[PDB]
DNA sequence: TCGT
DNA sequence: TCGTT
DNA sequence: GGCGTT
DNA sequence: GGCGTT
C-alpha cells in the first residue's frame, strides 16, 4: 500500500493532505515512517482544531502548510464565522519546525511555536495584537508576514495593534510585512536586522525619520497605497485626506543600502529633492498610480537617480483627461544604469520623436512599457535608434519564444490595413505582435518589407484575407506565423481563398490556422517544403473531406510536418483514405474534441513515424473493432474523456514502445492484466482516474505498478458500489 | 406500456422507429393496435432486407419511410457497399400505401408499387435505369423524386437512362426532380401534366423546343448548374465547354404557365431576348453565377419581364477583377412588379447615386441584396428615396465611413464591414430606418451621443462583435425609440486591466426594454449600479460577475436599480456560491433567472423566497451533487426549473412538494438512480414535463419507478427510447423497457 | 475565389 | 475610469 | 457546523 | 455485415 493514506506521498518525504475535507489532523499509522516525512501540507481541509498530539510523531517535519482550514467570516465563500482552537504544546512538540503557514485560519492570538522556526505566516487571521510575550525565544525567525487582519475582506472595528517593541527580540528577523492591517503609523522599534519591510495599503499618513528609526540594513522599503486615489480603485477604498500625505524632508536620508522603495497609490503631486538625498545607489522606484504627469515633464530629480535600474511611472494620469503629446525631462537623460520604464496608463494621445528624446542614448534600457495609453498616433521609427531595446509594449492603444530577441507588440490596437512605411528603420526586429487588432487585408507581400530580421509574426484574432500568392513572401527568415481566429473572411459563403503562399515561405517551420473555421472553397493541397508544425484545429475538415475527394491531400504536401493538431473539427469519421495521403514524416497527430464514435485501429499501420496520438474528448465506447496494429511505433495514446466501457483483451500487447497512457474519465469498470500483457512492465505512465471502477482484481495490478500510476492515492476512484461511489480505492 | 416498443407512438399514429439498428422491420406484439398506424418512420436502421410480411399487417399504412437503411458505397461513411433486396409483395401489400421514401438505399431497379401511391423518392438509390414497365398502374402519382444517382457521391461509369416516354403513364405527375444524374439531355416523351420539373447539375449542355415538347402545363423549371464556372464551385465540378451551352431561341416560348425559371450557372455571357418571349407570367428567374456583369449594364430585356417579382443577379463576377463602379441599364426601371433583387457577389467597389438609379422609383421593392461586394465606399443617403424598401443587406463588404425580430420594418446591414468610428453623416435621409445591424465591425470608439443623430425612428441597434468603449453619460441618447440594444462580444475594452468604465448610460435611454452586455467578460473597474424605469430583459451572460461579487460590497446592489426587469441571464459567469445578500438585491419583479453553465456545487433553496416572482429558475450545466440542504420553500411561485446535466445523485423525500405551481421540471444527464413518488408528492398530477432522460437508473427487477413513469407517461419525454439503464451491465445504455 |  | 478642477 | 482550488 | 443524426 500506499503509505500515508488517505494522504499522498510525493519525494523528498513530502506528504500532500491537501484538498481531503479532513476534521481532524490524521496520525497515519504507526507502522508507517512517520519519521521519513519532512514536509506536510493540509491546505484548505476543515480543521478547526489542533491538539499536542496532532504533528509529535513526525521528528523530522520542516514545513507545515495549515493554510485555508478555518477561513474568518469575510474571507470564506459563504461568510461562515470560524475559531480555530490550538492545545498549547501542539507546534512545541515539532522542535525541528522551520517553515509554519496559519494562514486564512481564524485564530485570534500566536501559539506557542519552538526556536527552531525560520518562517511564520499569520496572515489572514483574527490576531488583531501583537505583544512582547508572542515571539518568545524566536532566535531563528527570518521571515514574518501578518497580511490582511484589517481591511474590508477581514474587518476589524479600529485596526491591528503591533506593541511598541514587540518585534525587537526576533534577533534575524530580516522580512516583515503588514499590509492591509488599517495601520495609522509606522509599529514603533522595529528589529534592526530588516532588510525587507511591507507595509501597502494601510492607512500611514504621515512619515517622519523616526517612523523608520535603527533600520540601516534596509534593503526594500514599499509604503505605498497608504493615501489613495480611488478614481483608480477596483476595490474598497477611502480617499487620501486633503492636505496629505506628510513625508518629513529626511524620511529616507538614513537609510543607505535600500535599493527598492515603492511610493505608489500615495497622491503625489510632485517629489520632494531631499527624500532622495542619501538615497544615491537606489535601483528600483516605483511611482504607480500617482499625480506626477506634469512632475515628469519638468523634473530635474533624476540627475541624482543615476544607479536606477527600474522606474515604474504607470497610471500616473490626470483625472478626466488625456494629454495630446508627453515630452519627458531632460533629467531622464541620465538615468544611465536604466533597464525598464514602465509607462502604461498614462494617457496621452500622440508618440514623436520628442516623446522619449531623454531615453535615446540610455546605453542599458531594455524594456519600454506604453501599454494603455490612448495613443493614436505613433512614431514607430524612433525604436530603431535605441542601443539596447529587447521589449517594446504598445498594446491596448488607439493606432492605425521571442524572449531575449527585439519584440514589438501592437495587439489590441485599431490597425485596418497594413502600409509598410510603418516599419522603417525597424529592420533588426525578430518579433512582432499584431494580434486583436482588426486588420482585413488581401495581404500580397507589400505590407512588412522593412521587417528583415523578422522570424515571429502573431496576426492572430483579425480579419486577413488569405488570396494572393505572395503573401508574407517579403519576410525572409520568416519562422513561426500566427493566423488564428481570422474566421470571418472564411465565412463568407461563395468568397474562396488561396493558401499557396505558403510553399513561398522557405523558412517556416510553425503555422497556425487555428479556428478559422476554414469548411469550403479553398486550397486543395497545403505544400512546404519546411514547415514542422501546423496548427489546423477549430476548422471543419469534415466538411471539406465530404465534397469527394477535392481535399484527400490536402496536407500531403507539407513533406516534413512532425505535428499536425486536427482537434475540433467535427470529424465523424476518420478513412484509410485520409490518414495515408498525411504527410509520412508526421509524428504527433492531434484530434481532441471531435466527434469519433469508431476509430479503425489497424488503419495506424499508414502512419510508419506516429508517436503521439491525441483521440481524447471524443465518443469512443470501446477499444476493439481490431486491436492495435503490430509494428506500431506509438508511445503516447490519449483516449480521455470518452465513454470507453470495455476493452478487448491483448488491445494494447502490439505496441511494443507504448510508454504514455491515458484512459481517464471514461466508463472504465475494472483495469484489466491481460490488456496490457508485457506491456504493464514497460508503461511509465498509466492515468486511469475518473473511472467508475467496481470495488470488491485489479487493485494488485494497480499496486504491482503504482509509479507507473498518477495519482493513485487520492484520484483512483470508485464507481460502486454505493458508500464508496466518489470515494478513494483505498476507503477499503 | 407504451404500445410499439422499442419505437415511439407519437400522435395521429406516427410510429417512429429512427436511428434504433435494426436489422429488419419489426412486426412488433400482436396485442399492439397495428392497424391505428398511418405512418412509420425507419430513418437509418440497418435494414438491408424487406419481404412480404413486414407491412402487411398495417392496414391503414399511409407514409413509409426507410431512408438511409443500405446506403450505396459512395454516401456510405465507411465506403461499404450495400444491395438491398425486396420481396415482390413488399409494397403491393400496403394498398393504402401513399407516400413511400427509397432513398440512400442501394437498389438497383424500381420495386412492385401498390397504385395508391402519391408520392416516390429513389434519390441517391442505385437505379441506374428507369423504364416502360417500372411505373405500370401508378395512376395517382403527383411526385416523383430520384436525384443523385450519378455524380461524385453516387459514382456511375456513364449516366441516368430515362427511356423515352418511360413516365408518360403517369398521368396525375405534377413534380419531377432528377439532379445530379449525368444527364447530356432532357428525356424525351415527359408527361403533359408536370408543373415542376428539375434537372439542375446534370450535363444538358444544348436545348431546344423539342426537348420540353408538349409541357404546356410547366410552371416551375430548373436547368441550373449544366454547364458550370468551376472558379466558383466548393465541390467537384467539370468546366462548360467552349461555345456552349446552345439554347435554341424558341427553347422556352410554348411554356404559357411558366412562373419560375433557373438559369443559374450556365455560363451565360447573355440572354436571348426570344427566350423570355411567351413567358408572360414570369415571377421568379434566377440568373446567379453566370457572366453577366457586362450584359446588365446596357440590357433592354427587362422591358419585356413586367411581372417579374424576384431576381437573382447574384455572382455574376468577372474572373480575377472587381469593378470600380456598377451602373445598371435604364430597363431595370420596368420591373414594376419587382420585390426583391439579389445583387451579392458581383465583386464592384462603389456604390453611388448612380449605381442603383434605376430601381429608385420601383413601388414594390423591399429587399436589395448588396453583401459580399468588396465594396469600400458607400453612399447610403440613396435608400431614403425607395418607397417600399423593408431590408437593404450591405454585410461583409468592405465599407468604412460616409432581440426583436425586424422582419417586417425598415432594416440595414451593415454587418461584418470595416467601421472603426461612426461619423453621424453615415446616415444621413435614414431617418425612416427602425432596425441597425453593425455587428462583426472593427468600432472602437468612445460612443458620447453624436453618433446616430439622424436615426429618429431606430428602435433596434445591433453593435455586436466590436470593441466600444462604454463610457460616455450620453452613448446612445440621440435615439429617443431605441427599443433593443446589443453590446455583446464587445470585450476587448473591458480586458484593458487597470482602464475602467461606466454603464451609466443604460438610465439615459427613457424607452430600452432589451439590453444585451453579453461575453464581455465584465470584472472590474466598472459602475457599481445599473438602472432603468424601462428595462425588462437584461443578458449578463459570459461576465465574471463572480469577481464583482468578490469585491466586498461594491456590486451588491449592481442589478437593483432595474427596477421593472423581469428577466436576467447570469449564465456563463464563473460564480461558485450564490448568497441571500446577492438574491435579494436583485430586483423584486424578477421572474426569469437563468444561471446555466456557472460552477455551484450548493445551492440554498430556502433563500428563493426572497425572489417573490419567480417563475423559471435555469440551473443547468452547474456541479450540484444533490436537491438536499432544505427542500424548496413554501409559496414558492416558481414554474420551470432545469436542473440538467448537473451531478445530481439523490434526492431528498419532499423535496418538490411545496412548489405548488411546478409544471415543467429538467432533471436529464444527472446521476439519479431511481425515480421516486415522495419526491412530489402531490406535484405528479399536476407536473406537465418532466424530463428524467440520460440518468443512469438502476434497472432491477420490479424496481419502482416503472411504475411511477408509466403513471404519468404524457409528462415524460422520450420515455419509450430516451429514458435509459445505467445498471445492472448488459442493460447499461439500453431503454428501460427492454 | 477579389482589375485579367 | 479616457482634455478637468 | 456547512462552503471552496482563493 | 459493419458505419452514422448525413
Ligand atoms: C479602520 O480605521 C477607520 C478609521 O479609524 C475606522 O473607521 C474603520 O472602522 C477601521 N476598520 C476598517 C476595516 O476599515
Ligand atoms: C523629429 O522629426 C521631425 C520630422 O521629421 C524633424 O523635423 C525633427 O528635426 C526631428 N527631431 C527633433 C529633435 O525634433
Ligand atoms: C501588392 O499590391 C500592390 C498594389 O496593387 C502592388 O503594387 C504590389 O506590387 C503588390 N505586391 C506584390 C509583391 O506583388
Ligand atoms: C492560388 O494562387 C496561385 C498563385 O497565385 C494560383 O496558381 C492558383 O491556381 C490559385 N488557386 C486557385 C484555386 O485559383
Ligand atoms: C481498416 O483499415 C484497414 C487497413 O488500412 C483496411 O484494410 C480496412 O478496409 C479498414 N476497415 C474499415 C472498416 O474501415
Ligand atoms: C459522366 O459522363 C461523362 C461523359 O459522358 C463521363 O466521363 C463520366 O464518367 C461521368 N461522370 C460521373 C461522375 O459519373
Ligand atoms: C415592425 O412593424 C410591425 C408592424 O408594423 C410592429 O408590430 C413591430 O412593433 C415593428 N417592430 C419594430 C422593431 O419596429
Ligand atoms: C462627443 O465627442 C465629440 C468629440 O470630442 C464632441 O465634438 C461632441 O460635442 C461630443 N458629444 C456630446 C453630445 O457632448
Ligand atoms: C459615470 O458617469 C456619470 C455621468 O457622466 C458620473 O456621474 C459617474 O460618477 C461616473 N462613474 C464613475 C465610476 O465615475
Ligand atoms: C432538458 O435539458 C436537456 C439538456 O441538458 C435538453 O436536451 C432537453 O431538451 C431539456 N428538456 C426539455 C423537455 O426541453
Amino acid at each position: 500500500l500506499p503509505a500515508f493514506l488517505p494522504c499522498e506521498l510525493q519525494p523528498h518525504g513530502q506528504v500532500d493532505c491537501n484538498w481531503l475535507f479532513l476534521k481532524s489532523v490524521p496520525h497515519f499509522s504507526a507502522g508507517a515512517p512517520r519519521a521519513n516525512v519532512t514536509s506536510l501540507s493540509l491546505i484548505s481541509n476543515r480543521i478547526h482544531h489542533l491538539h499536542d498530539s496532532d504533528f509529535v510523531h513526525l521528528s523530522n517535519l520542516r514545513v507545515l502548510n495549515l493554510k485555508w482550514n478555518c477561513p474568518p467570516a469575510g474571507l470564506s465563500p459563504m461568510h461562515f464565522p470560524c475559531r480555530m482552537t490550538i492545545e498549547p504544546n501542539t507546534f512545541l512538540a515539532v522542535p525541528t519546525l522551520e517553515e509554519l503557514n496559519l494562514s486564512y485560519n481564524g485564530i485570534t492570538t500566536v501559539p506557542a511555536l519552538p526556536s527552531s522556526l525560520v518562517s511564520l505566516s499569520l496572515s489572514h487571521t483574527s490576531i488583531l495584537v501583537l505583544g512582547p510575550t508572542h515571539f518568545t525565544g524566536l532566535h531563528a525567525l527570518r521571515f514574518l508576514y501578518m497580511d490582511g487582519n484589517c481591511y474590508y475582506m477581514n474587518p476589524c472595528p479600529r485596526a491591528l495593534e503591533v506593541a511598541p517593541g514587540a518585534l525587537l527580540g526576533l534577533g534575524n528577523l530580516t522580512h516583515l510585512s503588514l499590509k492591509y492591517n488599517n495601520l495609522t503609523e509606522v509599529p514603533r522599534r522595529l528589529p534592526p536586522s530588516l532588510d525587507t519591510l511591507l507595509l501597502s495599503y494601510n492607512h500611514i499618513v504621515t512619515l517622519a525619520p523616526e517612523d523608520l528609526a535603527n533600520l540601516t540594513a534596509l534593503r526594500v522599503l514599499d509604503v505605498g497605497g497608504n493615501c489613495r486615489r480611488c478614481d483608480h480603485a477596483r476595490n474598497p477604498c477611502r480617499e487620501c485626506p486633503k492636505n496629505f500625505p506628510k513625508l518629513h524632508p529626511d524620511t529616507f536620508s538614513h537609510l543607505s543600502r535600500l535599493e527598492g522603495l515603492v511610493l505608489k497609490d500615495s497622491s503625489l503631486y510632485k517629489l520632494e529633492k531631499d527624500w532622495f538625498r542619501g538615497l544615491g545607489r537606489l535601483q528600483v522606484l516605483d511611482l504607480s498610480e500617482n499625480f506626477l504627469y506634469d512632475y515628469i515633464t519638468k523634473t530635474t530629480i533624476f540627475n541624482d537617480l543615476t544607479q536606477l535600474r527600474r522606474l515604474n511611472l504607470s497610471f500616473n494620469y490626470h483625472k478626466k483627461v488625456s494629454f495630446a503629446h508627453l515630452h519627458l525631462a531632460s533629467s531622464f537623460g541620465s538615468l544611465v544604469s536604466l533597464e525598464k520604464l514602465d509607462m502604461h496608463g498614462i494617457f496621452f494621445r500622440s508618440l514623436t520623436n520628442i516623446t522619449l528624446q531623454s531615453l535615446t542614448r540610455l546605453p542599458k534600457l531594455q524594456s519600454l512599457h506604453l501599454q494603455l495609453n490612448f495613443i493614436n498616433q505613433a512614431q514607430l521609427s524612433i525604436f530603431g535608434a535605441f542601443p539596447s531595446l529587447l521589449f517594446v509594449d504598445l498594446s491596448d492603444n488607439r493606432i492605425s519564444s521571442c524572449n531575449l530577441n527585439f519584440t514589438l507588440d501592437l495587439s489590441r490596437n485599431n490597425l485596418v490595413t497594413i502600409q509598410q512605411e510603418m516599419f522603417t528603420r525597424l529592420s533588426r526586429l525578430q518579433c512582432l505582435r499584431l494580434s486583436h487588432n482588426s486588420i482585413s487585408q488581401a495581404v500580397n507581400g507589400s505590407q512588412f518589407v522593412p521587417l528583415t530580421s523578422l522570424r515571429v509574426l502573431d496576426l492572430s484574432h483579425n480579419k486577413l484575407d488569405l488570396y494572393h500568392g505572395r503573401s508574407f513572401t517579403e519576410l525572409p527568415q520568416l519562422e513561426a506565423l500566427d493566423l488564428s481566429y481570422n474566421s470571418q473572411p472564411f465565412s463568407m459563403q461563395g468568397v474562396g481563398h488561396n493558401l499557396s503562399f505558403v510553399a513561398q515561405l522557405p523558412s517556416l517551420r510553425y503555422l497556425s490556422l487555428a479556428h478559422n473555421g476554414i469548411h469550403s472553397r479553398v486550397s486543395q493541397k497545403l505544400s512546404s517544403a519546411s514547415l514542422r508544425a501546423l496548427d489546423f484545429s477549430g476548422n471543419s475538415l469534415s466538411q471539406m473531406w465530404a465534397e469527394g475527394d477535392l481535399y484527400l491531400c490536402f496536407f500531403k504536401g507539407l513533406r516534413n510536418l512532425v505535428q499536425l493538431d486536427l482537434s475540433e473539427n467535427h470529424l465523424h469519421t476518420l478513412l484509410p483514405r485520409h490518414l495515408d495521403n498525411l504527410p509520412k514524416s508526421l509524428r504527433q497527430l492531434r484530434l481532441r474534441d471531435n466527434n469519433l464514435a469508431f476509430f479503425n485501429w489497424s488503419s495506424l499501420t499508414v502512419l510508419p513515424r506516429l508517436e503521439a496520438l491525441d483521440l481524447a474528448g471524443n465518443q469512443l465506447k470501446a477499444l476493439s473493432n481490431g486491436s492495435l496494429p503490430p509494428g506500431i511505433r506509438l508511445q503516447k495514446l490519449d483516449v480521455s474523456s470518452n465513454s470507453i466501457g470495455f476493452v478487448i483483451p491483448g488491445f494494447f500487447v502490439r505496441a511494443t514502445r507504448l510508454i504514455e497512457l491515458n484512459l481517464s474519465a471514461n466508463a472504465l469498470k475494472t483495469v484489466d492484466p491481460s490488456w496490457f500483457g508485457s506491456l504493464a512492465g514497460t508503461l511509465k505512465i498509466l492515468d486511469v482516474s475518473a473511472n467508475p471502477l467496481h470495488c470488491a482484481a485489479f487493485v494488485d495490478f494497480l499496486l504491482e505498478r503504482q509509479e507507473a500510476v498518477p495519482g493513485l492515492s487520492r484520484r483512483v476512484t470508485c464507481g460502486s458500489p454505493g458508500q464508496l461511489q466518489g470515494r478513494s480505492i483505498f476507503t477499503q
